[PDB]
């Protein structure tokens, strides 16, 4: 380094934040429903929106038994979810941290359109970013989510979007990096299209081709991060079927092609999954022959917790029937990490 | 355009906005001093800064006699300064649409450092500008001002700060045009360092080069655009002494080695120089034998308005004598704009 | 400069010989046809392809009357072309210069394919240029030709293909430059397609600024360059009738877009127009209202010379007669690089 | 792949000649000491210089014994030595072939200056490569190599020949993929300078994180290419003393934040090292307790063969002693890519 940005200390810090996130066994569960998304959800379960609504799911989801210690190694909350009380009264990151896991917060502030791209969107947020790092790691949050979102199209993603997804999450990682907090690089790419699994794949490539290219600009400490991608799956009006097999071998192939191996694991996203259909699919990922020089875990918020809103269905009295639920997919993906799952 | 950007009446309406500001014999007035910029310049006047400072201040600029009503093509305010009103009441956007002026607002939210760089930062501000661009062009204002600063010293300025510099700046007018709001594009140099007048010149060139790359990138219409450089100076330290004839020279060969001929126009800044030597450099630019495609003003918020800042003193009993010179520099760099300004 | 790549001395001459190529009322003959070209017009016309024909071919061009010394500017030449000698004996650089012309020679060696893209080349020729543009000035010529083949199709040109294209452009102006020959930045769209001008419009615009930007990469002196664009012209597909004022006010607003002012002059292509088609569009770009700092004059290989070339019809008794037609081209191009060209 | 530039039968091919390079316990032979660095090694053994020179060189060095087969995977020869034949007459390509080894030969036509930097050059090469990688494979050629030269200065590597090295890389591996040829990927930083090991680990990550971004760019296949990056060792001018395995900590965490997982090998080069620091080195570099995802083999043209080139001092009786010294290094060399070399 011309001119260090992180001390070795910092470097050591990030580096057994991004390990204890990671660890095999472990995965990241995402909590991060905004207003919006998380009234969507309650509108589904039939239930208002309402902050003691968020306080109760919470409930259900962060204060399950001792079972899921070992699966889960760490949640993303928002920000009031991460200010607000159990029921017990004890706060919810002291909750994650009993329980074993890291405390993280969705840093982003939602996605804003580019000007003259066919719906092309960048990420905004970093307006005043570094004092809000440091408070949030001031309470307890170790790493930060930042979801950008890129489409496949005709003619998308364009050069520009891609460049100016990769240089506002290396932006983020700069300032989440600078303030203690192990940012998670998130080029998602949308599912929604007709393309074929070889389509995505080249897509995924150049995406995070680009991504690591842009994170290796701003200096960032690759060692200090987690990598949140979409795994290759075709389209939903691809008519071709693809099994878990293909899918895990072009996923693999991508990371291979592109992820360098300092970054300490990979997190995979829901991206409109099924909670087996994921289950399988990570399963399948961690069982592919080639060599995988990263762990490949999953970062779930609709995978893991499907079953158990479904249960609550906005009721209290189903609670521990409906952690349940969540026992009962945070054990398996535990399982889905470590390539030991068998579905039925 | 593969996806049009702007429709053909939105590119009318920046064109018509930016050829009325840089009109010849006009330029733009910078009240944009924040509250710690206007503290300091208060307590070398001896004066506290309140809210009222401040508006009996802009009362002694922006309502000036008919002197100025060509001089002053347009201003850029606060955001207090814009929605503050003056002593007769009438809000202040209303007052410089009188005048003949058109009013703009400083954008920026400030810098921030980059992670790994020799002091090197990018500025902040793009989280939720469309809607405070919406907002203020109901608000009268019809451009605005966002502030990058570069700085030459011995190692820099870096890849990574001259490219996110330029990005932030195609972000910022991309957003600006999306809103009826023609941006200016300020990539500063700071003067600060040893550096020679040929340093100084091929950093400019290398900067203003990589500032329109990336404002094509982002498919801004560039004559709905301002463009504020600094002038080619060289450091306060460099021994060597050059005439205005080659600081002209340096200039103006920079400026047609980057900037394209569908910038309406061409507004300096001051840099630290003194009312007398911007006026000069300004003249002199404007005389420059070469074959210059844009116009060539002023964007100056220190020369136009030192001697009557010094002259108001705190007191309101000397405001004439004040405004007579705030007129005694906008006539004299209307004159400096055109080309017929005579020094002593 | 940091490390300047150009005395003074080699500027002046650049700039004297970029200046003296496109000096009002004057453009560019491309005689540049190679093996396979001259021998597919000499097929069209009926002549065997040795290199007596080429030689009487330029007889017939090069050794024009004195009616022509004001149109051509200079001609580019090919490498036997530029060897070779004419009837009287005199070497055919020393015609040129007594015409009062100015020599120059393509550079280029040919397209290669570049792999994975839709057919898109980058062009080769760089390997011992600076030795090649050593001898090449030895030989009295001044000026250098590169063509560079970019397509508009429906995914094309790709980033890598523009990018690729400009850097090579970028390379081969700097080795030219470094060896006292003033290059010919030549990014040729080509008119092949269903594209409307508005998508070549967009196109042209893109690859320009790219291009410069590669320029200003490599430290090229851009006054002692020349500029060989592709007028802005819809495809052979396109339904839509544009009128030779659109298609000025298209090209015009491209040139402005992106071209930077430091260019002496840009010199239009052939592009397949026909000698009528290009005159008047010449001519309607040089009419144009807007504000245009570079010389826009013609550099052709067909307009100018495919009326010669059928009048010659292999035979040397014709020859007066077919000069004549290549004067009746020469000087209407003077009229069309003027804006004095009245058709019929 | 949008347009894919290579068939599956390729991808295999190329996968399997990567493989079989670098396969464990093997490493790469270079040979390619062209006239003028072959007459200087002869200079220095006292011998002239002829191609009778350079064929017995290679009868010393290709037609060794049998208990080199596993440890040379393959040799890198020249044009003339390609075409050579050996005293028995066959010729050397199936010396190589009947040894166990693969055919490579290199490729690059020499570094030449890039204008406007501090000495900074570019590597030529690329006309016409693809008939001659083909007519190479006709010639049981497999791979090749290519050397680009990038220098640690005050303020070199600039990001003009960083980026050009990096384009030209990638120039060069498509043309060889297209050709059935793996290419070797040889971005050398020399260690000339006064920079410490810091430094030049910060250089290394930069140079292969924008080389693979090139690579990136022009679709490369990664599975069918090598690298061959230089350690990272400190200054000859540097006062500070870093152990092997500060070395081996330095260059596989620049190889693991840098170099993407699909890279089948990594061979490093002798950068004028000894023959027992690089076997030093490279057995330090093996042992590293990080996870090193590809083969960490050598590709020496110096430390192989400095002591059998000794030996032999221009004089056929000492041949089979010769031979002696080049076992004596390949053998350590086979234990230095395994981790399993003892010195002394």
């Amino acid at each position: 380094h011309q001119y260090p940005a992180l001390t070795p200390e910092q470097k050591k810090e990030l580096c057994d934040i991004a390990h204890r996130i990671v660890a095999p066994g472990k995965g990241i569960l995402a909590a991060d429903e905004s207003t919006g998304s998380i009234a969507k959800r309650l509108q589904s379960i039939g239930t208002e929106n309402t902050e003691e609504n968020r306080r109760f799911y919470r409930q259900l989801l962060l204060t399950a038994d001792d079972r899921v210690n070992p699966c889960i190694g760490g949640v993303i909350l928002f920000h009031e979810t991460l200010y607000q009380k159990a029921d017990d009264g004890r706060p919810f990151p002291q909750v994650i941290k009993a329980k074993g896991g890291v405390v993280g917060i969705k840093v982003d502030k939602g996605v804003v359109p580019l000007a003259g791209t066919n719906g092309e969107t960048t990420t905004q947020g970093l307006d005043g970013l570094s004092e809000r790092c440091a408070q949030y790691k001031k309470d307890g949050a170790d790493f930060a989510k930042w979801r950008c979102v890129l489409k496949i199209g005709e003619h998308t993603p364009s050069s520009l979007a891609i460049m100016e997804n990769a240089n506002v999450l290396a932006r983020y990682a700069s300032i989440c990096q600078q303030n203690g907090i192990v940012p998670i690089v998130e080029p998602e790419i949308l599912p929604d299209g007709d393309h074929d699994l070889k389509r995505c794949q080249y897509v995924t490539e150049k995406v995070l081709a680009a991504v690591y290219k842009a994170l290796s600009d701003h200096h960032i400490y690759l060692e200090g991060t987690l990598l949140k991608p979409n795994m290759v799956t075709p389209g939903h009006a691809c008519t071709q079927k693809y099994s878990h097999e293909e899918i895990a071998m072009a996923t693999v192939t991508a990371l291979r092609r592109t992820v360098p191996p300092a970054v300490p694991g990979i997190t995979f996203l829901s991206g409109g999954q099924s909670e087996e259909e994921a289950s399988i699919n990570l399963n399948a990922i961690n069982k592919c022959p080639l060599l995988k020089p990263w762990a490949l875990t999953f970062s779930y918020g609709r995978a893991l917790q499907a079953s158990a809103l479904k249960a609550w269905g906005g009721k209290k009295e189903n609670l521990k029937a409906a952690q349940e639920e969540y026992v009962k997919r945070a054990l398996a993906n535990s399982l889905a990490c470590q390539g030991k799952y068998t579905p039925s």
